[PDB]
């Protein structure tokens, strides 16, 4: 099959990290650190989702008075959509990217309480 | 800001992987896409989590418990420049009565979970 692939990570922000020093980090550091890697290994699309102080008040409306066990508790969401693990694999043996990138998980990410993912997509987009 | 509206989906209990996946891409989608167009909704994706992909995902999560892999077996997300295109679809007569409903037919309500999101994005 000819499917596209999501690999996702599901984060909690570091403790008693404030949301937005986390927010900073995340969008300032953390991302612009993986964009290089991310070009080389042939991600196709790279997207960070952010559950903040902007976010929050459309999430309450949309979310109308349900209470918050409802609501997907993680900080930020990373998404790489790829058409085969392999680009991901490579990338994870990748040494120059492993010593760059793993000292800063202990700057904005609680990792006891975050989770990978990797789905297969199917997506439309309504743009003329 | 792009927004993400993000609904995480377990599957009705004794609804099988396949006719859970099954149902929602050849039942719900045709149903729901053409709402989304209404509403000016900039892109819609299911993400599934089945025999397909969870090898894959098996390969890149090898050596950690699975309790680190997210368990919901699809994930819906409508990126959308306002949240008031969800709610003014969200009162479409039509919308209300043919394809809200559905998701009893492919959706364990009592552990399915919402997200609004701000999004950041990078296309290479």
């Amino acid at each position: 099959p000819n499917r596209l692939l999501c690999w996702s990570i599901y984060v909690t922000k570091k403790p008693d990290q404030s949301e937005e020093d986390h927010h900073n980090h995340v969008s300032k550091v953390n991302a612009p650190m993986f964009i290089p890697f991310l070009k080389k290994y042939g991600i196709v699309r790279y997207t960070v989702k952010h559950n903040d102080a902007y976010s929050k008040p459309k999430q309450a409306a949309l979310m109308a008075g349900q209470p918050e066990e409802n609501v997907l508790a993680y900080d930020t969401v990373f998404e790489m959509i790829v058409k085969d693990i392999e680009s991901i694999q490579t990338m994870q043996k990748d040494e120059e990217f492993l010593r760059t990138t793993i000292p800063d998980h202990f700057n904005f990410a609680d990792m006891t309480r975050s989770k990978g993912s990797l789905t297969w997509i199917e997506e439309f987009t309504f743009a003329l």
